[PDB]
């Protein structure tokens, strides 16, 4: 899990030290379920998105994790994502993960692919 | 047939900063994919919350679908990039995704 | 197996226009995947810079994440953008995507 990134939307509203906070600490979440120094993580944030999750529009998140190139390691992700949200207040079965692995060839970094 | 380029980034754009990104980066698609002027979908969104690398300086993260191989990949990595490059952004602050 | 559908729009919604829109889209996916709706996720941005055929009128793009056939996506397609051209959107300005 290469060049790992997390996009999230979530109709939370955050102020924006929330939001530079919470980039941080969910970026260094990554990086260490990952395995991944956080020079590579990139993290996006989008609050005040309009979310309905099982018919209810209470507090929830979407998140998508992509990488570069497993049951167990997307298990610890998992957990460790759903938790900095019920920390701050989310109900864990409203936190949606979704995990995309790409190949080397479909990641632009740089200007260039690592193919 | 008409591929779809999400772009993400913390700068903070005007109206026709937008306008003309939307625009540009729509016809860079277009011409490495091969498909005609306009016929691409392009969303951009500013002004969000973005981390990468432990920093919070300006970047850029871009999903590009088209239902793509390596060769092409890099090209529209290299012709999307040199646009944020050419427009004050760090080019090593740009991920491209592609699906 | 919790499917998702992700709204972006340059049109501007008010909170209960999003509100009713999330409801009713979420149905949509619902019906058409035949999946609970205590499965599936609905996310809306509105105000968001769209170009679409070269122009930025109005238009609205969507995503379908759920895994998997032609037959589902036709229908799909067919009932979201319904949904948006009875809802003051253009069909021809309706873009839709999906991601098994």
């Amino acid at each position: 899990g290469s060049m790992p990134a997390l996009v999230i939307k979530t109709n939370a509203k955050f102020t924006e030290e929330e939001k530079s906070k919470a980039t941080e600490e969910l970026g260094n979440i990554v990086s260490k379920v990952l395995g991944k120094p956080i020079s590579y993580v990139m993290v996006t944030l989008e609050d005040g998105v309009a979310v309905r999750f099982g018919g209810s529009d209470e507090k929830a998140a979407f998140m998508s994790l992509m990488s570069i190139g497993n049951r167990a390691v997307n298990k610890r992700a998992s957990a460790a994502l759903t938790k900095w949200f019920t920390d701050h207040g989310f109900q864990g079965d409203r936190i949606y993960i979704v995990f995309n692995p790409k190949s080397a060839e479909d990641w632009g970094f740089n200007g260039d692919t690592f193919a």
